[PDB]
């Protein structure tokens, strides 16, 4: 019995299907009352909401899906039309991942990529119809998220306003992905305190618009 097929159930078992929202809710709690999980967690998931609303993407990428969490956060709030693709090199979680997104509905919206990153990106543009991002969220492996970024400027998925928000900034943290965004003037960047999933301990968001 696995932690995360733990949660598949429960949202199973407590989630209205069909029922974003809910979903939402149900792993919420069960990592507030019961076992602890890497998710984005309610507090910066309002801030995604909300950035997500601001920029109502066309295209997103989501790199890191675990149990899915973010990307029903995600996907709940676009628009009809909307696609967001999430890659997971776990094969069990981009299992649960994709169970998460059936139960909320939300399926016709998301296509999952089994794979890592690095392999997957390149790969993007011809294997699944993609021209440019809109919008990118990272939450994956820490040290992936700076090879990453300049993987996707490499192979040309990044447009003159593209959105990148990340995850765990402050922590776990990701020094050198921070370090050059902020440096870079070829990145705006803004950050947006807020507190670790499912505690009290400070960690934010960061945005960074490329520029071109
Ligand atoms: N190169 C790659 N390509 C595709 N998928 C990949 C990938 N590398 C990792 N993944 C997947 O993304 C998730 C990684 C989460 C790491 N986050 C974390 O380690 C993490 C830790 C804390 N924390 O310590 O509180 C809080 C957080 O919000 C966190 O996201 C895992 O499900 C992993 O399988
Ligand atoms: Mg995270």
């Amino acid at each position: 019995d696995t932690k995360e097929q733990r949660i598949l159930r429960y949202v199973q078992q407590n989630a209205k299907p069909g029922d974003p929202q809910s979903v939402l809710e149900a792993i919420d709690t069960y990592c507030t009352q019961k076992e602890w999980a890497m998710n984005v967690g309610d507090a910066k998931g309002q801030i995604m909401d909300a950035v997500i609303r601001e920029y109502s993407p066309s295209l997103v990428l989501e790199l890191g899906a675990y149990c899915g969490y973010s990307a029903v956060r995600m996907a709940r709030l676009l628009q009809p039309g909307a696609r967001l693709l999430t890659m997971e090199m776990n094969p069990d979680y981009a299992a649960i991942t994709q169970q998460m997104l059936n139960f909320a509905g939300l399926q016709d919206k998301v296509t999952i990529l089994n794979g890592a990153s690095q392999d997957l990106i390149p790969q993007l543009k011809k294997k699944y119809d993609v021209d440019t991002l809109d919008m990118v969220f990272l939450d994956h492996w820490k040290d992936r998220y700076l090879p990453d970024t300049l993987l996707l400027e490499k192979c040309g998925l990044l447009r003159k306003g593209t959105v990148l928000l990340a995850d765990n900034v402050i922590v776990p943290g990701t020094p050198d992905f921070l370090a050059y965004v902020r440096g870079s003037s070829s990145f705006e960047c803004t950050h947006y305190s807020s507190y670790l999933e499912y505690m009290k301990v400070v960690d934010g968001l960061e945005k960074a618009i490329y520029q071109g």
